């Protein structure tokens, strides 16, 4: 239990010091102040809990048996390319683990001051108020997240065609936490990308699955914090819907990755 | 002078309220259709009172055959994002451009989840409320963030064109409500917007607001947007705006002057 | 039927960007808030006549002082509600502007126009701040009631008497030096009363229709009602403790209170 | 310039915590009173947890009895601005104010609601966030609005002596959190603030700030304000200063006495 209040402390806290940081206005900024901001919350994390590992973005954890004791997996700055060209619309993640178990997740939109928070069991809320279980959508009917940067791609491009082409529509806000975070508030019915690292999905993880959210990687194996992994999420009727009809067609080129 | 931009600003922002109205009284998707009909209504019942004398251009079948060249000509979109308003509840804008004589005069947008009014008159300075939004710069396609739906590289003969400039990019975004997206570019959020359809309610609020800025707004071809009828869209800083024209649009000026003409009419 | 209103609210915010405009460019603090308020003014009245060229205007810096205010349709503005505020702070006040048609209530505007809060009402159809709506006022005992008014009624022969009681009982009081924003203040409940014993009409026209959509009350000292036709005191609060304040310590000084 | 940053760092963090408790209870003097606990617990745990050998000068009770020129002593206030906090959710201010051996060092006074930071260094100029603030020129009171709770002027003997300088003055404003006033006097929207009584971890923030713009304060005595007792409080530029004190207060000096002994002896 306290726990969770010394990491909502911390996060809070690592808000105001990227706020702080953005002055300076008095490329390399985004990169200092990721730095800068996951030295703070590594130290932070040893300074009252030394037997907890910190698996970091910015080249903080290494091997880390994910399995043994707790671990802390965060990243200061999900968005960097926001930051640098919107000064907005980028999230402190961290998600909190225990015995390889998932126990708090939090990813918290610094500018727009909204923390996304999730106890295991707990429900999820935004801020005070908790987040309605997720209901199942057709895929016609549906919203989905994909960069559109991914259709370039050589294979790929082939793979993804469809499910855009039969969605409703499409989105893209190139913060992949806050986009996992608006399935788990229903403001994407999916979303999806074929590559992701664990510090950018741990936190969103634990919010979605309090709202009956779904996770896999493209070829529906379950994600862990292990590795990077590819991602569909969420929202059981529909996630079920896209792999295996949409995905495990191209269960062969996927592998090759 | 300031009387009818003074009206419109007025007008739009009390739209917003009774939008807000609506979906809160729905707790007590045929939704969006409706709260669609009744903004549109109460805009276009409001002009009328105050300007018998101007024609409204809508989104919602006010104004279908017009000759929107003639006079003072309104032309809104009660609700341009109306999938973002059915799923999100958010991110989506009442758009209105003003029209004299064929020529723009003011532009609105108005976020109406975040009661945030983006507007401008010609040669006036655009607003964010009521401060002032400050002119872009040139950025290059290689440091620039664009906007364009996922779906428009699915197609035949514009999505090759279109992952050219995607690929050289440094990166996609895609929001959902062209007029926010060009009010995006207005802001700095973007540097550069595309699509290959969008109607003359969708980009004529925006489009004020984008110019005031020292922006750049063409259709894929590079011809001048006007309000007569629906286009492609390519918005941006000036040149990027050029940059994306002239290496990556014009090579394929036949082939897209050809998508143009099977598309519009 | 939303025309008028709409004309209203958006002239109001075009002239709080023009006061900004003078404002910034300073590249005499009497004198600016002088030529502020004159060409503001200005700027309101000509926007007005050149839609509605039959309606009045009735106005702090000299439109209209010759006028039946209870004929048709009659703006009343104040361009800078709180002028030692705009020279001393360069903030903290409001442009006011309300409509009467046919000497009734019609619409109220009052906007901070540094803080960029506009406050507006139409008759029947609820108050705002900005897109959000004021909740409705509860009554509250004026011993945990925080009032406003200036100290330097207190000063003021016969005038400190009659307010002593008052003040002394009260749970505590705030003075702001814009009688438009404080008649605001006591519509969003960040006062509980205010109260004055001078005010032009185009001090609370705009607060007072804010207000009376939040379902506050409003009377002079006497508790007559209050008309745009001149000058009058003022107190408002929610009904309950304008109800206090009005019957047991403001009528004991009826006589005196009538001078003048 | 460590302990600054970690007392800027700190009073924010507070300021998020109040917010949170704020935002929780739309879901009752008690909300005061919890909050007000609340963050002086976290802002004195926090303190001590960095800094074991320092002090804290508290509102809700912390440090009371405390050699107030030894050591390094913080004194602070979660809400100033009690009634304000209360009624319109706004207009408080967390005041922390840091000496190092009975001498200034730093002060903080934050608009929780506004999100502005008052701030300021000894010898390195006050602060409203990252703008630098203007010292302050002189002021005549016939030309100066003076900041003075309208309650003062109906106090026996006291309301005399105030009403001279309110009838004198241009005009009176109150807002209602004293540390705000301070601040309304460094930034010069106020020319001058005065009340006959305040604690500490009410001016202590506010006077760094307004001595950096080179504004003076004294009590209604005209005597020096220190951190090792409540005064009453005489702030503002220095020329309507020395006017008020010299020309409206000074006559009454026996009568001042009197209500100075009568409201703070022992």
């Amino acid at each position: 239990m306290a726990l969770y209040g010394f990491a909502q402390g911390l996060i809070q806290e690592a808000g105001i010091r990227i706020k702080q940081l953005m002055e300076q206005n008095l490329n390399d900024l985004v990169t200092n102040v990721d730095k800068a901001t996951e030295d703070f919350i590594f130290d932070t994390i040893l300074e009252t809990y030394p037997n907890h590992q910190v698996l970091g973005e910015e080249g903080h954890g290494h091997d880390i048996d994910t399995s043994k004791g707790t671990v802390w997996v965060v990243d200061p700055i999900d968005g960097t390319l926001n930051f640098v060209h919107q000064q907005e619309n980028f999230a402190i993640s961290i998600g909190i683990y225990i015995d390889g178990k998932p126990y708090a997740g939090f990813v918290y939109d610094v500018m727009a001051d909204v923390l996304y928070h999730a106890k295991v069991g707990e429900g999820a809320y935004r801020g005070s108020q908790p987040l309605k279980p997720l209901n199942d959508s057709n895929l016609r009917q549906s919203i989905i997240g994909i960069n559109p940067n991914w259709l370039t791609k050589p294979i790929l491009g082939e793979i993804f065609k469809e499910i855009v082409n039969d969605s409703r529509s499409a989105r893209a806000y190139g913060s992949a936490a806050l986009e996992i975070v608006s399935v788990a508030t229903g403001n994407l019915e999916a979303y999806m990308t074929p590559r992701l690292q664990p510090w950018d999905f741990a936190g969103g993880l634990v919010i979605l699955y309090e709202v009956n959210g779904q996770a896999s990687n493209l070829l529906g194996e379950p994600l862990t914090i292990s590795g990077p992994n590819s991602i569909l999420v969420g929202n059981r009727g529909l996630h079920q819907e896209i792999s295996n009809d949409y995905l495990e067609p191209h269960h062969d080129a996927l592998i090759q990755l």
